[PDB]
Order: structure tokens, then C-alpha cells, then sequence
């Protein structure tokens, strides 16, 4: 996602965590502010791009090597890559944060999971045609951008209504009422079936594997012709709209689950 989403997924967690789990990440983060999570949120993304956190950029996704939109799949060992993925990087840094987290480590492994979770939910994030779909050119709202983008930011954006922090604690407000009494709310216990804190590998998967399957149902089924030729602000964006909404809700979810069982600091 761009910094919209992330700092979304993460208001999401921050109304969900048992408030011993505030405790907890607000300590590691040296951040007592009401927007812990969010403040943290964005900061792999600048990282990466800086000559010590270059090592982090692969961490970001899991380049699926399936054949959408006819058929979609990630599998870990096929897809992670001997430098580390999204996968990967989950397991290494809640491992940290469950061993020491009272060490050196736990700060970034804190911000890179709160950041990770909220990629893995990201579709494209989980696919590896035309580079997550940074090769693929589109037209959006008559400026040319690429696939990639829209998913991760102008679809966002436009739903959020801005880009602030501010504007994020808003969505993430909506996301969170849909969570507890609206549409999601039935649906909503099943999100984190199958979690297991003593296996970030499978867990992640689930979450990566269930993000992957709206490549095929959402991101690509229009056809690459379509996706090539139409501006995707009209019709594509409204069918987007319901999708990443949906798992920017499911990402901060899952997040404050994770967060709550690291927290929790089992034997
Ligand atoms: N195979 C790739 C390559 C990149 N990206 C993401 C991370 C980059 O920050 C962004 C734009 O290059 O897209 C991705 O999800 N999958
Ligand atoms: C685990 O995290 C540390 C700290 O960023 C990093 O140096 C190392 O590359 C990671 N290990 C694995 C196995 O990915
Ligand atoms: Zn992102
Ligand atoms: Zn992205
Ligand atoms: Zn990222």
C-alpha cells in the first residue's frame, strides 16, 4: 500500500489490541502518542531505499509464480527467493520481537511487521507478473500510471478522501465500525482461523495465499486488453473499492491478533 493504507491497517490494529499489547508496542517504539502504530507504518518503505536498509527491499512481497487471472497460487520455498520476502521477513521479525524484545532488534522488527501485514494484503503485493504489476501501464483518472500505483495508492486515496494521518485515523474509524457492527462483522471471527504464533511461515501464507486469490477475481479478470485501454477510475475502481477494503480491514485485523499473541510473550 502506499503510506494511506499502511497507516490505515495500523489505526485498525490500534483499536483492536488489548490495551497490555499497547503497553507492550508502545515501549519498543519509544512512541507514547495516540498514533504509535501509524506513526511507524511507513518506515520500511523510505528505508529500504537508504544504503543501510537496501538488504529490505525484497521483504515487501512474495513474487507468486502462478498464471492469473485463470489460475492464482503462492507457495513459500517456490516464491520467497534466496534473498527473503514478505514470508520471510515475517518470521525472522516476530521471532525477534518474541525472543528479545527488549534488544536492539525489536524496534525495527516491531515496524517492519506492523508494516509487512499491511503489504501481504496488498494483491499485487503477492503476484509476480510484470513485477507485481509495476509493468503494467494504465490510464487512471487521464494521467498515465501503472497498476501497481492504483492498487496501492490512487484506489485507496480516492476512497479515503485524502492522504493525512488524519485521513487514515478516519478510515481506519469506518473500517473498524464496518469490523464490529457492520459488514464484516459476521465474517470477521474466521479471520483469524488458523493463526499459530509458533508458526509465523503457515500463518502468513494463509493471509498472503488469501490476498493472491483476488488476482484472479479482482485485480486481473477484466483481461490485460481491458486493464491496457480503459481508464480504471470509472467501473474498475467502483468492483476495486469492495475488495481492498475488505482486506485493508482484514490486514489490521489480523495485525492487532498478531500483535496481541507476540505481546503475550508465550512459553
Ligand atoms: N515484484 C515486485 C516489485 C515491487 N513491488 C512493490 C515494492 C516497490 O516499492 C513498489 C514499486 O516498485 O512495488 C512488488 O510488490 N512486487
Ligand atoms: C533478520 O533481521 C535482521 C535485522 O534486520 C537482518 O539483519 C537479517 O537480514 C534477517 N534475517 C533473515 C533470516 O532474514
Ligand atoms: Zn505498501
Ligand atoms: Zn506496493
Ligand atoms: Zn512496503
Amino acid at each position: 500500500w502506499g503510506n494511506l493504507g499502511h497507516e490505515t491497517v495500523a489505526y485498525i490494529a490500534q483499536s483492536f489490541v488489548a490495551s497490555s499489547t499497547e503497553s507492550f508496542c508502545q515501549n519498543i517504539l519509544g512512541d507514547d502518542s495516540t498514533s504509535y502504530l501509524a506513526n511507524v507504518a511507513t518506515w520500511a518503505d523510505t528505508y529500504k531505499y537508504t544504503d543501510a536498509g537496501e538488504f529490505s527491499k525484497p521483504y515487501h512481497f512474495i513474487d507468486a509464480q502462478d498464471n492469473p487471472p485463470q489460475s492464482c497460487g503462492v507457495d513459500y520455498d517456490r516464491d520467497c527467493g534466496s534473498a527473503g520476502c514478505s514470508i520471510s521477513a515475517i518470521q525472522n521479525y516476530t521471532n525477534i520481537l518474541l525472543e528479545s524484545p527488549n534488544g536492539s532488534e525489536a524496534l525495527n522488527a516491531l515496524k517492519f511487521v506492523v508494516h509487512i501485514i499491511g503489504d501481504i494484503h496488498q494483491p499485487l503485493h503477492d503476484e509476480n507478473l510484470e513485477a507485481g504489476g509495476n509493468g503494467i501501464d494504465v490510464t487512471y483518472d487521464g494521467e498515465t500510471t501503472n497498476l501497481h500505483h492504483i492498487w496501492d495508492t490512487n484506489m485507496p486515496e480516492e476512497a479515503a478522501g485524502g492522504y493525512s494521518l488524519s485521513v487514515a485515523k478516519t478510515y481506519a474509524d469506518l473500517l473498524t465500525e464496518r469490523i464490529k457492527t457492520g459488514t464484516y462483522s459476521s465474517k470477521k471471527d474466521s479471520w483469524t482461523d488458523g493463526i499459530d504464533i509458533k508458526d509465523p511461515v503457515s500463518t502468513s501464507m494463509i493471509w498472503a495465499a488469501d490476498a493472491n486469490t483476488y488476482v484472479c477475481s479482482t485485480v486481473l479478470d477484466d483481461g490485460l486488453a481491458y486493464i491496457n485501454s480503459t481508464d480504471l477510475s470509472g467501473e474498475y475502481y467502483d468492483k476495486s473499492q469492495p475488495v481492498f477494503e475488505e482486506l485493508i480491514a482484514k490486514a489490521g485485523y489480523r495485525l492487532a491478533a498478531w500483535l496481541d499473541l507476540i505481546a503475550s510473550q508465550p512459553s
